[PDB]
Parts: C-alpha cells; structure tokens; sequence
C-alpha cells in the first residue's frame, strides 16, 4: 500500500478538508496514510469560530490543531475575508450600517485573535476567498466587504495577517479561476495587488471540476503558468471532480454510472500529471474531503443529491482513480 503524501513528498503536500468527525474510523486511517496536509472545511469560517463580537469558538479548530500535530501535518487556515459564511455583526453598528474603519477594526482584531492561535500549524492562509466577481464584467464581486471597506480591502486583510502569520504564506483563493474569462481578470487583479507591496505569496485555485470539461487541461495549463509568471506560489486548494455538470440537477442516480468512474480516473490521472509537470510553481494540492462518503457534493448545487467526486469511494476504498494519480516514475 503505497501512501499518497509520501509518493509525491518531492513534489508537494497533499491534503484534505476536514472536520472533527474525520479523525475515528476509517477517514482518521485515510487521513494518516494518505495525507499531510488538513484544511477545515468550516471551522475556521468566520461564521462558526466568531459567531459574536466577544465570542469565539475555538474548540472545533483547537481540535485539528491538535490532531495535526499529534500526525505531523500542518494546516491551511481557510478563510480569513469571504463573502459566504460571515456573520451580520461584522456590519452592523447598532441600528446603522458600520462605517469603514469600523469594519476594519472588527476584522483586524479578528485576524490577530485568529492567526495568533494557529500560526503555530497553518503553514498557508486563503486571506481573501473569492473576491473576483465571476458573473459580470466588473472586477470585484460587490460584496458587504468590498462595498463597504472599498476596494483596497484586499491589500487592508493581507497587510493585517502579514503582521500575525510568520513562517505562514499568504494566499488569494478562488473557484473557476482556471478559465480564460476569469483568469484574466484574476490576472490584472492580482497584478495590481502585487505591484502596490500587497504581501502575497500564491493564489489557490480551488479546483472544483467536473469529468465533462473538454478545456479543463488547457485551461489549466494556462492558468498555471499565467499565475506563475507573477512570481505567485499555486496551491490546489479545494479539488474534487464531480460526475455531474454544474446544471445537471438530475437526482435519480443511486451510484455513479461506468462512463463516470472511467471519465473520472482519467481526468484525475491528467489533472494531477499536469500537478507534477508544474511542480516547480506548486505546493500544495488538497482535496475538498476524503471519501465520497462525507461531501459537500452531496448538497450543492443539488441538496439532497449524491455525488462521487474523490479518490477513496463510500466504503473508503480507493478507487481506480487514486492508483492511476500513484502511477508514474
Ligand atoms: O460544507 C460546505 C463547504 O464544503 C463549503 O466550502 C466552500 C466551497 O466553495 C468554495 O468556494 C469555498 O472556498 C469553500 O469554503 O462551504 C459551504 C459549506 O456548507
């Protein structure tokens, strides 16, 4: 039984998102065999480690730290600045929307609270998740954060971890980002960022796929080598690769169809050769979970809907895909 992390420990980590629930049973084995890096996949969200202003729930996180350590992995701190999963309190001030510096102040000490605790494990920070707007032309998605800090708030969250985070890199992540229209845009973005002394270190592309992407490869070729030549670190932050289209909503499928399981560990077998031809430029490549068991898949778009989108199937087996990812010289 060959171990995923240690057949590609000259290449880069390879990680997974995680909650508490992953550390018994048969995921906890996965995880100490096949991995050496941990995400949480909600812990860490603004939403659930500080719910109120004078409340911060640190036990869920202090738990993977622990884990992690115990293990010898390291952490991605996922996500400091996101448009999702971030509580009212944030913008309000009473029964008035809160100003700019008030807005800034909450989250610098929350970046401060946050990043003091875990510096020690987190080895990289998605800082800002999913700032690009991806439906329309304009640059940034208008978020409370965005509309309300104005546009340099990108360049305010990274200067603030850059104070708290250490040996930790800091990074902007993003879905889609891969593809042309989006990559351009995430392009001049980060170009600019990068060209006002904004300490960021790499850019993570999430990497939720599906096994119908004719460009898939192409584009992430592209995006590779474009994001690169910005001097930017890639991480793989989020992948996993759905048997579905986004807009194929069927919820009729009780297991995945052979066409599906083939597609599969081929594009697998492809993304992650393109993973090691580009090895120079990339750190760290996590899974968005273990087993087909337990994702995030499962309920998005579709709730209620099965989806087989990983590497170790819902027994925790691995499944044709993960050997052909082990095969190569
Ligand atoms: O449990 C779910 C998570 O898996 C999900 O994670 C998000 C997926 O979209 C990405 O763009 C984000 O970076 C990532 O945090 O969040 C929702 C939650 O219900």
């Amino acid at each position: 039984t060959v171990s995923l992390t240690e057949k590609y420990k000259e290449f880069f980590k390879i990680g997974a998102a995680v909650t508490v629930k992953d550390f018994e049973g048969i995921h906890g084995r996965i995880l100490t065999k096949h991995f050496n890096s941990l995400t949480p996949e909600n812990d860490m969200k603004f939403e659930r480690i500080h719910p109120k202003e004078d409340f911060y729930n640190f036990e869920a996180t202090d738990k993977i730290k622990d884990f992690a350590l115990k293990h010898n992995m390291q952490l991605r701190g996922h996500t400091l600045v996101w448009h999702n999963q971030t509580p009212e309190w944030v913008f309000r001030d009473n029964d008035k929307e809160a100003p700019k510096e008030l807005v800034i102040e909450r989250l610098r000490e929350h970046i401060k609270t946050i990043c003091t605790r875990y510096r020690d494990v987190v080895y990289s920070w998605d800082v800002v998740n999913a700032a690009v707007e991806d439906k329309t032309d304009v640059l940034l998605r208008d978020s409370k954060w965005r509309r309300i800090i104005g546009d340099d708030y990108i360049k305010i969250a990274f200067e603030i971890a850059k104070k708290y985070t250490g040996n930790g890199k800091l990074f902007y992540n993003d879905y889609n980002n891969e593809m042309p229209y989006k990559l351009e845009k995430t392009y001049k973005v980060l170009k600019s960022l990068l060209e006002e002394g904004t300490p960021i270190d790499g850019v993570g592309i999430q990497a939720h796929w599906n096994i119908w992407d004719k460009n898939l490869i192409d584009n992430l070729k592209r995006a590779i080598e474009t994001y690169a030549s910005l001097g930017l670190e890639i991480q793989i932050t989020e992948l996993d690769i759905s048997v579905f289209e986004f807009e194929d909503r069927r919820t009729d499928l009780l297991e995945p169809t052979e066409e599906m399981v083939e597609l599969q560990a081929k594009v697998y077998e492809d993304v992650f050769r393109v993973f090691r031809e580009y090895r120079d430029v990339i750190t760290s490549v996590t899974l968005w979970g273990i087993s087909d068991r337990h994702t995030w898949k499962d309920n998005f778009p579709v709730i209620g809907r099965k989806d087989w989108p990983l590497l170790f199937d819902i027994d925790g087996k691995p499944k044709k895909a993960f050997f052909r990812i082990i095969d190569f010289l």
